[PDB]
DNA sequence: GCCG
DNA sequence: CAGTTCG
DNA sequence: CGGCCGATACTG
């Protein structure tokens, strides 16, 4: 479907460096015009062809043509040294861009320097310990294999638990980054307190390796990411995120579960600006925002029964989850 | 960065 | 709280 | 000018 990677592929370098650096708002307009530009059918040709794209101005018109006719852009001749760096090391787990940042700061240049000289968090030794493994996708197959695994620990001590894997997966991807399970119960009670009987069973077959994200402490744990790997040998380490939900909830558990990402995003966007609001929690009308759209009144809570019924409510034709890529 |  | 993360 | 998803759910 790519019809412009000529141009596609300079910008992503450029839409990561901001994003690296923290340039969250110029990274996201980029994302955008890239996102878009892909989506396309027919290799842009015009400054005008451009700025008659959704999501393409004048500045990033002018930076398209550039590249049709320098086939280079001199703005990613002059990104900064340190990018590299702070892409390497955002990309542990639990690093963002202000840990990056600190790091660079400090002197850091390689994980190497990270491992035997930085201060971390349990999460980031976590992340560092698994590098290479948290940038490996999985097949699907796999995917659908630690599913089961999860599923099968759940419905043991209770077989009316419903639970589905969720993200790329449910969207029909060949490989996925990690393996979401969303886990609910269609009586409305018997979801409640699990975690603690699921991450133990987990444990106790050793399939459960690290945990990142888990408040066991806590008996209104509503989420789990963690580190998990399948038994027998040419095993790899992969990301698990496990979340359990009200059965009212579910639809829209499932629909953000689902996503993707930035589906998420335009569809909740597309929501304020109809007063409503949706949260992986639910859908709401009549909800009270201020002058810098800040949710200041709850409004009422929709009943969405389904996901069907969240994309009626918003007035959206149903999405297949396959067609949710953005 | 884009857009209203 | 700031940071980071999930889709 | 100023929002860009969610009153994310956790961590420390
Ligand atoms: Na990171
Ligand atoms: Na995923
Ligand atoms: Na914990």
């Amino acid at each position: 479907t790519n019809h412009n990677l000529h141009i596609t592929e300079k910008l992503e370098v450029l839409a990561k460096a901001y994003s690296v650096q923290g340039d969250k708002w110029r990274a996201l307009g980029y994302a955008k015009a890239i996102n878009a530009l892909k989506s396309f059918h027919k290799p842009v040709t015009s400054y005008q062809e451009a700025c008659s794209i959704p999501g393409i101005g004048k500045r990033m018109a002018e930076k398209i043509i550039e590249i049709l006719e320098s086939g280079h852009l001199r703005k990613l001749d002059h990104i900064s040294e340190s990018v590299p760096v702070l892409e390497l090391f955002s990309n542990i787990w639990g690093a963002g861009t202000k840990t990056a940042q600190m790091w660079y700061q400090q002197g850091f240049r390689s994980l190497e320097d990270i491992r035997s000289q930085a201060s971390l968090t349990t999460q980031q030794a976590i992340g560092l310990k698994h590098y290479s493994d948290f940038l490996e996708r999985m097949p699907r197959e796999e995917a659908t294999e630690i599913e089961q695994t999860v599923q099968k620990a759940a419905q043991a001590f209770n077989s009316g638990l419903l639970c589905v894997a969720c993200g790329s997966y449910r969207r029909g991807k060949a490989t996925c980054g990690d393996v979401d399970v969303l886990i609910t119960h269609p009586d409305g009670r018997s979801h409640r307190g699990i975690f603690s009987r699921l991450l133990d069973s987990l444990r106790q077959e050793g399939f459960l390796t690290d945990d990142l994200v888990s408040q066991e402490e806590n008996g209104q744990q509503q989420k789990y990411l963690g580190v998990c790997r399948l038994p027998g040998p040419g095993r790899r380490h992969r990301r698990l995120d496990i979340i359990v939900v009200p059965y009212s909830e579910f639809a829209c558990a499932l629909l953000y579960f689902t996503g993707s990402a930035h589906f998420n995003r335009s569809m909740r966007a597309l929501a304020k600006t109809k007063g409503m609001s949706l949260s992986e929690h639910a859908l709401s009308t009549a909800v009270v925002r201020n002058t810098h759209g800040c949710k200041v009144g709850p409004g009422r809570v929709l009943p969405t029964p389904t996901e069907k019924d969240v994309f009626r409510l918003l007035g959206l034709p149903y999405r297949e989850p396959a067609e949710r890529d953005w």
